[PDB]
């Protein structure tokens, strides 16, 4: 247990804590200006001149003094209440407030010992910000206290609410840009309070950083009427509180005492909710939220060159951009930095004075030290059930190609038992598609968590106020809740229709960037559990939905996060349920990855046994020798290779026909796609030797790919024999139609694959046969048009091993 | 002018209009069930049996009777008020309601003459729905009345509000799923009423289709308290009205008269707002919105096999899934279809009776006929200013490589004059980045439109209640507002930081799917203006922001919409301002495309004159003969090729050094990326002959690519000489650092490009020189680390032609 959660003070905030927070706000504003502007002379010691100013002024002042004021007060709250706390910096461009926080709390020098608490360390700390060889301008993963960089805005609320799930002792003050609140993902993030339980989850306090402006415009929420702004928050289930300061001549000590009093009223309401939830965990409370309305750039010069800067969008990035180049801007910078009175905040040796930090929390309650902001320190491996009990044993009993299993059901049973063994640390998220993607075996041991109105057992099923599955129709919510659930040390999986994974392409990009920077250079940030995404209800079988639902291209996005032997991204094609089991175990043991797990939810054959899946998964691609009919590679006339459930079923039927014609081939199944890349691009890929053993040195290779052929063409560009591959993939053809027609129109059906194999072997010899196969594809299409189902010769085919 | 806009009735709705709407609702519910369930016998004529039921039951009933009821009432409104109207079907899976609407209004048989108004046409209409060789299950572009398919949910509101911009006569009732309202893009779409003006724009009426459920869960908005739901809408600037029906035994005629009365009160409020805005166009009104709370699946069987189906998520997809297979489900289907009393709705010949449609609008006011739902019928070409006045004439006057122009400023001036010449039909959208991306020359002739609070001329600049630029910090809003502005017949452009274009990858996928289906098979849907996106503030120069802002990969997404010689997608690399001008003119003349226009906003050289840009753009890739030093292709030792402003600047400096060494090369610039694909993949690409003329038949090619190398490797896989290309691209390296360091760490700097050229020519001979160049890259990096700016030898370089 960290601290003493949800305790009220029952005395006023002390005057010493008020004095300490004003000194914090002054020193963190002074050091944030020093990080943006100074390359030397951090204490302005004689002579202080333009030569001490950076030659490239980069970074963002406007948000920063607001964040520094909130951080003084959240620090005071943590210390006085001993409250386990992680904050979220929505305006992540306020990086200097997050680095200043960790430098004051002492974690900065603990994690970066060269950056010491004295004049030399402070000089290094100022220069390194947003500087070559230095550190980022945002609240990046290399800053203690960060689980959210806030560069791509929108995800502050889903991260906050995912951090509190199953974390009943944790408070998260979530600071949200008022410009960020104009994004789609932030606007739906406020609704998450219908999806957490005040007994079994922790508490988010949204703090809208309503400083009036974004980069070059006012914000929508700051300029609507105050009545509308409070109705809006009350309508989303909050009790809004509003604080306004800095627009008049109120002295800063008075401002701190009024804010401390308000924050204590808010925290007491949060403690009342937490106490009441011990008894009534079914009534959803109106959780507090705070509208914090202060001038953008607060405390900077009111006008610069005749233009209003404090209280304007003009304060967003770098005011005084000529500070190194003109004596006029320099004297303004000098007066601005002097206004914080640093001679009162630092000792002669350059260390921040004890009276500046006496009010701060200590130990693991410090924002920079709390293990929830470095969740791999808390993470334990999952207690996994043995995988063999889930195996589809039909392949062993009856043969390769057996049955009509819906593959994700085996993963549903495996996840049900992972939840039973890990009942508060593994969650499932889905955008109203957990049952549609066939993971509903999980409801045998838990419920979908819904903290909103119930009506009747005739409609509400598998649903309760606490539970380990969460659904909302928003891929941004599912991906963001899971990312923070992992960042805080826990585990989970989500599923999405494949075409709609694209809604969250950019969130995958950012969490991959967070992993890239972590595995490269932040070894104190310990490994977290991977993002596991079941990508299902895929392009080949959108029977009720059609063309808008046909887009497997998240493969191509994921390929753009495969560099530097970081190994943070995996793309897996589950050939059947036993392959899906073997991939899922590997994913659930893995850390520091995004694992995209492709699997079809339609009834489909099972190709391999579980032991076979385990071996083939490790290599990444495998010959299926029981399907190949060639003696050796030299007798091969064509290599039949596939990745994906439906391309594999059509390739296997093509193999059956080609065997019956007397054609010699081998069959290669591909599961771990990036293992096709060269070793020069991927030091864990097949070697050239192993790749040539599979694909041959010089025989044609027909490759039936689940996604866009471009992916495979690009990945194998420097591989031996790559000129001999013919990659057939989805090609933006399809609608609501029958299973055969959907593969027919992308030349992926068994008949077109058999024709393409013959064209690669001898197009002249097999010209008539290729025409007969193309005519059969037309007869089977007319059959579907006339009859309303596919030709039995297509539907009824079973691999002959069965 | 269409109809008589914004007119009140000042009499009650007639009883004949009530009788007509109930007959519409019955016939459209009956035909929607017929589209999902029947392959023959649409009038249930003796014998009606299981053999008339489809063998594959696909499609979605639950939303559909709600939409059919709203469409009866919107049709009655249009006819009685003569109101120019386009609706939006947010729950686009209710396709059978949109096809039934067009079949009743008569547009279906006008556009599809085989689908006649009689028993044979009705049989064909039932069978073809969601059927092989037939039509989609959603409200696809091939349905008259659609500008929004609604397959990927979320975009109903941004499309509605973009359709009304500069369309002051147009009413848009926007029907929004209550599950769809849980998405990010829909949640921020409600805020668009701060961005339209009630005098100069038209009026959206949001209608929340609050049927209680999504696929397998209740919805957040249906289960929060009613007080919260109305506070929420009032807080977002609406006057909420709520209608509840179908949960008790109220007869349907009574329901229609109560709804007609409410819809008239709402429409009168909208007419009051429109009249008042003629005089006061600065006070933002509280626009009506309608909460429409009815049971999901309304009018279907209350229980099926003991499970509650009407008023449940169970009604979402296909109830009675055994209708063909068991006599029990069949008799339920038979009784359900009989309950609409089709013998009263159709004549003996199968035509819908006159008394069913006498209340409907006629002519171009019909939902299926209105030209705003087929905007290419209204679209006129833009009146474009002559391009030569914008040319950067420095290349002609002083030489190739001249100056420090910020390229988008030339496009800003060109757009300013396009707005002046087309003052109500060309808009700019940006997510608070129009000025940051250097398009603010537009504010010389218009303002950013902001219909929300003003405070002071010291902060509000270039901003007014009417104007032709729109900014909100949401890429979903900008892309959705523009898509509908184009779909309704107008023109425009938006700009985004490159990394964040990814937020709307999935919207690009869907608008490309809408274009694919239109150019393939819907020739009555006339060409619309293209989506033009300036992709700027790119990966090489995110000086204030860093690694989260470094992701040029929308190239790779766009490559997955390049099939079938549809030619709906273009990827352009603007080498400099004159190239950007030539690309922008081509884009602004183009139709039926998505044009992604890559350009850097940093000060940069200008390489080509405007006439040169015009020629080179047409071919797609061009030799720069003034930069090449080789006699002919056979004397070339390496081809130096680049795509993108910064790769081109570094390649040109590498060319200068290589010339000075005595190395023979040629320089090829690539602007129209997909023109590198083979003709077999793209019938408008360079031919093999033209491609070999540029890249040689067998010399090494060093290709400095702006984005991820994978893209170029995949596109050239079947091109002559492709094995000799070495593609250098971004590789997930970088942070907030200097311009040289950012290209250094991706091996893109001039020194690494010169080294790679030497390694391709003779790695043994030039081993020492390659070491010297790699050491210089380390000295220039240490220089930046020590001094805080790049080495003058790097920054001060100018191509020697200048
Ligand atoms: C998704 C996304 N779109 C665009 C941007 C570009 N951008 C960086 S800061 C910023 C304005 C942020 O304004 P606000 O949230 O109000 O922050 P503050 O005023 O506290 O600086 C924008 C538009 C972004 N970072 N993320
Ligand atoms: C962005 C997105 N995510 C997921 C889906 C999958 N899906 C199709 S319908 C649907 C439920 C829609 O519920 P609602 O909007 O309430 O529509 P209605 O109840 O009127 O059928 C979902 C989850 C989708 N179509 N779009
Ligand atoms: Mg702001
Ligand atoms: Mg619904
Ligand atoms: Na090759």
């Amino acid at each position: 247990v960290i601290g003493t959660p949800w305790q009220k003070l029952d005395r006023p905030v002390s005057e010493e804590a008020i004095e300490g927070m004003d000194k914090y706000w002054r020193v963190t504003n002074y050091m944030s200006i020093g990080q943006i502007y100074l390359r030397s002379n951090p204490l302005m010691k004689e002579p202080f001149t333009r030569d001490d100013v950076k030659h490239r002024l980069v970074g963002h002042w406007g948000t920063t003094p607001g964040l520094n004021f909130l951080l003084a007060h959240i620090n005071r709250l943590i210390a006085d209440h001993q409250q386990n706390t992680v904050f979220i910096m929505g305006p992540g461009h306020g990086g200097p407030a997050g680095t200043s926080q960790s430098y004051v709390d002492g974690t900065y020098t603990e994690y970066y010992p060269n950056i010491t608490k004295d004049e030399a360390g402070l000089q290094k700390f100022f220069r390194q910000f947003s500087y070559p060889g230095g550190i980022p301008s945002h609240f990046a993963p290399e800053t203690p206290g960060s689980i959210h960089e806030g560069g791509e805005l929108g995800y502050a609320l889903s991260h906050a609410y995912g951090a509190v799930m199953n974390n009943p002792s944790l408070f998260v003050p979530c600071i949200i840009g008022d410009g960020e609140a104009e994004t789609g993902p932030l606007a739906t993030g406020w609704q998450s309070n219908k999806l957490v339980n005040p007994r079994t989850d922790g508490i988010v306090l949204p703090i809208l950083h309503l400083n009036g402006y974004k980069i070059a415009n006012p914000t929508i929420l700051a300029r609507i009427s105050d009545e509308e702004l409070h109705d809006f928050f009350r309508g989303m289930g909050y009790h809004p509180y509003e604080f306004v300061a800095g627009f008049d001549n109120e002295d800063h000590m008075s401002i701190h005492r009024r804010f401390a009093e308000l924050f204590e009223t808010i925290f007491d309401e949060i403690c009342d909710i937490k106490a009441a939830a011990q008894t009534d965990d079914m009534t959803r409370p109106f959780y507090p939220m705070l509208i914090f309305r202060t001038p953008k750039g607060w405390t900077c010069p009111k006008f610069i060159d005749g233009k209003k800067t404090e209280g304007s969008w003009r304060a967003h990035q770098v005011p005084l951009a000529s500070a190194r180049d003109t004596e006029e801007h320099f004297e303004v910078l000098k007066g601005w930095m002097e206004s914080y009175k640093p001679e009162e905040l630092f000792n002669a040796d350059g260390s921040i004075k004890d009276d500046v930090t006496a009010f701060m929390p200590k130990g693991e309650l410090r924002i920079g030290a709390n293990p929830n902001a470095n969740g791999g320190v808390i993470r334990e491996d999952l207690k996994l059930p043995e995988l063999d009990q889930y195996e589809v044993t039909g392949v062993k009993e009856y043969g390769h190609g057996w049955g009509q299993v819906e593959a994700p059901r085996a993963l549903g049973a495996y996840c049900r038992d992972i939840i039973k063994n890990n009942p508060d640390s593994f969650r499932i998220f889905g955008p109203d598609e957990t049952a549609s993607n066939r993971l509903n075996a999980t409801y045998e041991v838990t419920d979908k968590q819904w903290d909103n109105g119930y009506l009747s057992g005739l409609v509400d099923e598998h649903m309760a106020v606490t539970g380990q599955v969460t659904e909302q129709l928003s891929e941004h919510q599912c991906e963001g809740f899971l990312e923070a659930y992992l960042l805080t040390g826990r585990h989970g999986i989500w599923s999405s229709y494949e075409s709609f994974v694209h809604v969250i392409d950019s969130m995958l990009n950012q969490h991959a960037k967070w992993l890239e920077a972590t595995v490269r250079e932040i070894p104190w940030r310990k490994p977290i559990s991977s993002v596991n995404l079941l990508v299902s209800s895929h392009v080949w079988r959108q029977d009720h939905n059609g063309f808008s639902h046909q887009d497997p291209g998240v493969t191509s996005l994921l390929i753009n996060k495969t560099f530097n032997n970081d190994h943070v991204t995996n793309i897996y094609f589950a050939t059947d349920a036993n392959m899906l089991l073997a991939i899922s175990e590997k994913c659930f043991k893995s850390t520091n990855k995004i694992n995209a797990i492709f699997a079809g939810k339609q009834p489909a054959p099972t190709w391999v046994t579980l032991d076979e899946a385990r071996a083939e998964l490790e290599a990444g691609a495998a010959e299926w020798k029981w399907a190949s009919n060639a003696e050796n590679n030299d007798e091969v006339q064509v290599v039949l290779a596939s990745a994906g459930d439906v391309p594999t079923q059509e390739l296997m039927a093509a193999s059956d026909a080609l065997n019956k014609m007397g054609i010699k081939f081998k069959v290669v199944n591909v599961v771990d796609l990036l293992k096709l890349q060269s070793r020069e691009n991927n030091d864990e890929a097949l070697t050239d030797e192993e790749f040539t053993e599979l694909f041959t040195a010089d025989k044609p290779v027909l490759f039936a790919y689940h996604s866009y052929a471009q992916d495979v063409r690009g990945l194998i560009y420097d591989r031996p024999n790559h000129d001999n591959f013919h990659v057939v993939g989805y090609k933006e053809q399809g609608s609501t139609t029958t299973p055969f027609d959907m593969v027919r129109v992308n030349d992926m059906d068994r008949y077109a694959l058999q024709a393409a194999a013959l064209k690669l072997i001898d197009a002249d010899k097999y010209a008539d046969k290729i025409d007969e196969l193309n005519a059969f594809r037309k007869k089977a299409f007319q059959f579907a048009v006339d009859n309303g189902y596919d030709i039995p010769e297509f539907t009824d085919w079973v691999y002959p091993d069965v």
